[PDB]
């Protein structure tokens, strides 16, 4: 439908808006290019591994590659809905958000190509719980915004995307990568990429916090919805974590070879801790 | 609706896709930040001008500020429609496209703020022809893609957006800016910004060419649609150009002060030339 006018003709950008400030930071801190990462040592590492060691790393890469691809596609409805509400500074920031996720897809796909597994179908490592989050609940909640941009809908979208997928699962994934392979001295290019992703992610999570809090600020009963939507998804979060844990416990050879005492119970407590601290970053009042 | 799978889990990015190549170039060539442009001399230039000279530059800035704001909002349906078709490399490139346009909005709005006209409503310089393109036909054609992503719809969207708004009007606007103010030695920060915009724009127009040509390649009868949609919009293109020309001829003081023989007939022929050469970049066969 028609534009009735344009904010930067009638006035200017709201230079003090929190999302204009986050946009400015995204530009300053978002120059990294996956095409510049040197994966040559990663190719040698992967080739040096036994078949049993090779498998160890793939479940986590399968979760990230599909996850980054899903969030690249699935942020578009949020950008649309806030655009239609006239939230110009949010939209500007979301152009950095979307471009970040494109680079994330690129990074994991470059790693897979470089180490020689691009032709391998890693979908085998998505269990039913993962599919419920990433194949279903995430696209459902985001696409809803095209026909329903009510405060409830927007809260639910930000909860699933920014607070669960990013703020709980992605953060725990970055922590897991470091805990395992940074210890081993394995895959330096991938770990460089992970550091860049984890930096981008701080802004993504802050968008979600801002968005949920500004709706809760209008009506503190939306706080209860936020908690409810977090708890609805917890069973699939932990069901995926338990599945990856079980895979890790069955395939021990990378841990033994590289003298990693992989503390799966500690990783599980990191996930629980992530989930709970995301809840605490939203104030009921 | 659900994701049935993910290309970068089943396989990898198509590294040879023309739009992955354009994405790669966008990252290499898209580092500029409007926040780094020094507008201090532009503020002094604008203040030094008489009121009659001040007005001269505003119609063109009004056209660009609203135009960049419109295309920032209005590219989202294209990204959605190609995402839903599975065209992952197009989507990756379109994240650079969208972020470019956000910076363009930012750049013009920073200039307006710095020279002291942010509080002025520049909508007065949008005549009926401009409104028909930017307030109506552009959003209509792009939003259509949400419910109709047929080859006809996609061709029409790319024609209005990439071939007319960008490939005809924007290009002619950049040329006009240089012809007038680069001559005068006026507004160095704005002209730095214009050079960056004009560089981004080359990729935007190439997206539109790629998109229209790949549909024409399926069925050369779509070539006739492309020409028809270009000719439908020509009356509003030139009606806006004639309006800006008339404003230029009535307010002569900047030209006299700065010894610019502004050749409005030459600018008009540049627009006609742009329109015709965009037609020629699509091959019927
Ligand atoms: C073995 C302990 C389990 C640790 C949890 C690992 C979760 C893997 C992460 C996969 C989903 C990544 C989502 C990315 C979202 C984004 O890019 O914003
Ligand atoms: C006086 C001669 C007329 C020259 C034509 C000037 C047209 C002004 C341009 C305004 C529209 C700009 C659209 C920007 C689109 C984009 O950012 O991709
Ligand atoms: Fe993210
Ligand atoms: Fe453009
Ligand atoms: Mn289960
Ligand atoms: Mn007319
Ligand atoms: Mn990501
Ligand atoms: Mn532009």
């Amino acid at each position: 439908v028609h534009h009735d006018g344009f904010q930067t003709v009638k006035a200017t950008i709201d230079w003090e808006h929190p999302m204009f400030k986050l946009y400015e930071k995204a530009k300053r801190n978002g120059k990294w290019n996956p095409a510049d990462i040197d994966f040559s040592q990663d190719q040698k590492d992967f080739a040096s591994l036994t078949s049993e060691e090779k498998i160890s790393a793939l479940p986590l890469v399968a979760g990230f590659s599909a996850g980054d691809e899903a969030v690249t596609l699935d942020i578009l409805p949020m950008a649309h809905a806030l655009a239609r509400q006239g939230r110009l500074e949010d939209v500007l920031f979301l152009t950095t958000f979307m471009h970040d996720e494109a680079k994330h897809v690129e990074m994991f796909s470059r790693w897979q190509q470089a180490v020689g597994i691009g032709q391998m179908d890693l979908s085998v490592f998505h269990n039913d719980h993962y599919k419920r989050i990433f194949y279903e609940a995430l696209p459902e909640a985001m696409n809803r915004l095209y026909a329903d941009d009510s405060p409830e809908a927007v809260i639910r979208a930000a909860t699933v995307y920014n607070m669960i997928v990013e703020g709980t699962l992605a953060e725990s994934g970055y922590y897991t990568f470091r805990q395992i392979y940074k210890k081993a001295g394995l895959f330096p290019g991938l770990l460089q990429g992970i550091d860049y992703l984890n930096m981008d992610e701080g802004r993504h999570i802050q968008f979600g916090i801002y968005t949920i809090q500004r709706i809760v600020n209008e009506d503190e009963r939306y706080y209860e919805l936020f908690i409810r939507y977090m708890d609805e998804l917890w069973p699939h979060v932990i069901g995926y974590v338990d599945y990856l844990t079980e895979l890790g416990k069955r395939q021990q050879q990378l841990a033994r070879t590289y003298a990693l005492e992989i503390d799966y119970d500690l990783l599980r407590h990191y996930v629980i801790k992530q989930f709970n601290l995301r809840k605490k970053q939203i104030s009921r009042t």
